């Protein structure tokens, strides 16, 4: 009696509010009670589609439950064995995404039962064996588990001693590893065209995310990966990583960690180039939030290539222009890519500099670039969080009449600061950066008017820098802005021997700036006549 008096009333506000996370979960939680678990796992799978609920620990928990039950009943094991296979598809992956926002938001303890109850599925799964959707689902989600075992033995060690970091650090590595050594799912043997993009994106962050482990572990160190696959790759290893991560006196042989082989590790470590492909791809793994993008951008800060934000705008917003006229405005409707990479530049340059002041007082007991995403803390202030939060959600037009008021607003706020307009928060040295950046990413495009575009920021930051530069080469100190969207760091402060050198990489871009427009207009007549 009880029970359909609520299904009605939860039923009919998800009529209107379809994404909410508890309302989702209590619709949920009746089709269990109700003994219509069909029906239940039917939801979760169709709300599965709306990625709010994805990215919530309390869902996943809740999808994981809710299919582990309807693998126990006879509608699943009689119904069909395809629906049978298709539910520990779901299974697993609902765990990986699980085992990812448990390891940010949660302790070490937590996420280790959840890793060992993460092997005991694929341990179940492996003896189905097969080749359609779940052999080549359990593939990928077996480079996931390795590679969020590598994110749990870093975070272990995180608050542990420094010889303890070295012993843990290293059977990370053979995790990433091993994750890496995963070959891409073969897409052809995926059912849903969705399922084909989902398997492949979660490739991606996969290979992307261990990727950069890797290379974060084996910078400082020779042929690191050489020592790790020669000394923990032997058997010796498999008891080694068994033994850290789970409480040793679990039964060995019920798990796959321990029953699974690693045999032919390449000890190949990755290239540059694929990592530029595996990040566009894992772009869209994590919703876009700024805690990944900042992440991947500070990845590249070690390496000896600058970030692909251009293709990862590009890749996340579509529609969104390359550049506006209204830049002497700060309307948010305005808003186009160059205003995000600009952005993005601005989080990732104030970001390293604020984990290298953390890191000289902590005297880089944990190197900061070396963290996983999941392990590391907030990496961009709760101001830049919210803009990026404000804007996206007005870039992907999914407001509401009572959001549009603050969403604008909070927008508005910034785009002075990001276009360099009155009262702008920008330090002389992160103007140079922008124009650097945007100059050299535009230089590389081959559309002239896709040049002009980028190359057209660059002139117009270099002159604001301009007016900056003299008041620094006369000894004049310039007004230091009050809670600036950027924060100011000493360690690049602009002295007079660079003035001179700057004036003269100003004037050039000004010089490729009309050489570029000069082709434009060669093109033009071309295509008069």
């Amino acid at each position: 009696d009880g029970w359909n008096k609520l299904f009605d009333l939860i039923q009919s506000e998800l009529y209107v509010r379809p994404d909410d996370v508890h309302v989702n979960i209590r619709l949920v939680e009746v089709y269990r009670s109700t003994k219509r678990l069909k029906d239940a796992v039917a939801h979760c799978h169709e709300a599965e589609r709306n990625i709010a609920l994805r990215s919530s620990l309390e869902w996943n928990s809740c999808v994981v439950q809710t299919l582990k039950e309807y693998l126990e009943s006879l509608q699943c094991l009689e119904s069909d064995k395809s629906d049978w296979r298709a539910t520990n598809t779901d299974l697993l992956l609902a765990y990986a995404n699980l085992m990812l926002l448990t390891l940010s938001t949660r302790d070490v303890q937590e996420s280790r039962e959840l890793l060992q109850s993460f092997d005991s599925a694929l341990q179940s799964v492996k003896s189905l064996g097969g080749n359609d959707e779940l052999s080549a689902t359990f593939l990928e989600m077996k480079g996931h588990f390795y590679m969020h075992a590598g994110s749990l033995l870093l975070k272990m060690g995180q608050h542990s001693s420094n010889v303890q970091w070295r012993a843990l650090s290293e059977l990370a590595a053979l995790c990433y590893l091993i994750a890496f050594q995963v070959p891409r799912p073969k897409i052809k043997l995926i059912k849903g065209e969705a399922g084909q993009n989902l398997l492949e994106m979660m490739a991606c962050d996969r290979l992307s995310q261990s990727g950069h482990m890797l290379l974060n572990l084996s910078r400082g160190k020779q042929d690191f990966l050489k020592e790790i696959v020669e000394t923990f790759a032997n058997k010796s290893g498999q008891s080694a990583l068994y033994d850290a991560l789970f409480s040793s006196q679990s039964p060995k042989d019920t798990s796959f960690l321990g029953s699974d082989d690693i045999g032919n590790i390449d000890v190949r470590e990755p290239e540059l180039e694929d990592l530029t492909r595996y990040d566009v791809g894992a772009i869209r793994a994590h919703n876009g939030s700024l805690q990944h993008l900042t992440w991947l951008g500070l990845q590249w800060n070690s390496l000896p290539a600058l970030p692909g934000i251009r293709k990862w705008l590009k890749q996340l917003f579509h529609h969104l222009p390359h550049e506006t006229s209204r830049l002497e405005t700060n309307a948010p409707e305005s808003i186009c890519i160059l205003d995000l990479e600009v952005f993005l530049l601005g989080v990732v340059y104030t970001s390293h500099l604020q984990l290298k002041e953390k890191c000289n007082s902590h005297h880089s007991s944990y190197q900061p670039l070396c963290l996983p995403l999941p392990v590391c803390k907030q990496l961009c202030t709760e101001r830049q969080k919210s803009w990026w939060d404000a804007v996206c959600t007005l870039i992907h037009r999914k407001a509401v009449p009572g959001n549009v008021a603050k969403l604008r607003l909070l927008v508005q706020h910034e785009i002075n600061t990001l276009r360099a307009q009155e009262k702008h928060g920008l330090q002389p040295a992160l103007l140079v950066h922008w124009a650097e950046c945007l100059q050299k990413t535009g230089s590389g495009l081959n559309s002239f008017y896709d040049q002009r575009e980028y190359i057209g920021r660059s002139v117009h930051y270099w002159k604001k820098v301009l007016p900056l530069l003299k008041i620094i080469k006369k000894k004049n100190s310039i007004p230091e802005p009050i809670d600036p969207l950027f924060k100011h760091f000493h360690s690049v402060d602009i002295q007079a021997s660079e003035i001179v050198e700057y004036e003269e990489d100003a004037h050039i871009t000004f010089a490729i700036l009309d050489a570029v427009n000069g082709n434009i207009e060669d093109a033009v007549t071309a295509f008069e006549s």
